[PDB]
């Protein structure tokens, strides 16, 4: 591979839309690698891990029970709700409605668990608590994956959001039990961890939130490191791109690629 700027370059040419990706120390928070890091982003179902950090910053308050079943109903549903559809009769709890979004990337138990953080206003509130003052929720699933172009609703950076994950993850602002519950939620995702992991070298981790749009968006946010450890989190999204899934999968594996062949920096 060619460097990683030199690819995400290559990328974004070969796409016609803008990338925008962070490389950070999970540690310290320093960023090794950047492009477009402030420019703004649609976070489509990414938002869903900074969606269950605020759930668990209410456990840990008091506010919340990850045990709490949340009964609902069939009116109340939206596009993707594979896991919520199962669950009509019986209901599902706090805890595995945080599972169904991020593990499944299901958009009921998102609106469902945005309702009890004060939907997008009452999130918002919730990054800015952190010291988040970029990221903005305004839209409920599955309208915030409208991606309209130069629309500065439901966007991110890449800078605030990896900086955003990393608070989340390890800063203590949630308590140890909570930080360990939304790592191993990322660990857990099925729509695209053992597809990456089927690619990624023996020996490197990866736990990740991937998310789509229209006018070919496209993100992940992850954590990725050899010896078997998240070292770093990283951050890529896509968006304003004609190109189909397949080609926008295929530069942010790219992409990838290369951050792996030239780790060490
Ligand atoms: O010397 C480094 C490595 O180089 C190759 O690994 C290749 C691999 O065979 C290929 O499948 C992958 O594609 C990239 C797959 C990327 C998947 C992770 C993407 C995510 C993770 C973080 C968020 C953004 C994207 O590239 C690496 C590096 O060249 C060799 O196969 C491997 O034996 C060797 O250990
Ligand atoms: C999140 O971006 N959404 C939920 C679902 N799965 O997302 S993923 O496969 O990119 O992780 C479909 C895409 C999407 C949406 N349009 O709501």
């Amino acid at each position: 591979s060619p460097q990683p700027l030199e690819q995400i370059k290559l990328s974004e040419s070969q796409l016609s839309g803008r990338v925008g990706m962070i490389e950070m120390d999970l540690a310290s928070g320093r960023t090794l690698t950047a492009w477009r890091a402030d420019e703004r982003f649609p976070m489509m179902s990414t938002f869903k891990v900074v969606l269950c950090g605020a759930v668990l910053a209410r456990v840990d308050a008091g506010d919340e029970q990850l045990e709490r079943k949340i009964h609902y109903r069939q009116q109340d549903l939206v596009d993707y709700s594979p896991v919520s559809e199962k669950h009509l009769a019986d209901g599902m709890t706090v805890g595995e409605l945080c599972a169904a979004a991020i593990t499944m990337s299901d958009n009921s138990a998102a609106n469902l668990l945005l309702a009890t953080v004060g939907g997008p206003a009452g999130l918002t509130a919730f990054l800015r608590q952190i010291g988040d003052n970029v990221t903005r929720l305004d839209r409920w699933e599955t309208e915030l994956n409208e991606a309209l172009p130069g629309d500065a609703r439901d966007t991110t950076t890449p800078a605030s959001m990896a900086a955003t994950l990393r608070k989340l993850l390890t800063s203590q602002r949630l308590s140890a039990r909570s930080q360990r519950q939304l790592l191993q939620w990322m660990v857990d995702d099925r729509v695209a961890g053992p597809l990456i992991r089927s690619v990624l070298p023996a020996g490197w981790f990866i736990a990740d939130k991937t998310g789509a749009g229209e006018r070919g968006a496209r993100g992940i946010v992850a954590l990725l490191g050899p010896n078997n450890k998240a070292e770093r989190i990283v951050v890529i999204y896509l968006r304003d791109t004609p190109a189909s899934m397949a080609e926008r999968n295929q530069q942010i594996a790219g992409i990838g690629a290369a951050l792996i062949e030239h780790w060490q920096r």
